[PDB]
């Protein structure tokens, strides 16, 4: 994902906030 999440949202749909980093799928990506 690349992005953060570190309010704890995510701008990136899709990938789910896995603070302090969005992940997706269990993905960093």
């Amino acid at each position: 994902c690349g992005e953060t999440c570190t309010l704890g949202t995510c701008y990136t749909q899709g990938c789910t906030c896995s603070w302090p980093i969005c992940k997706r799928n269990g993905l960093p990506v």
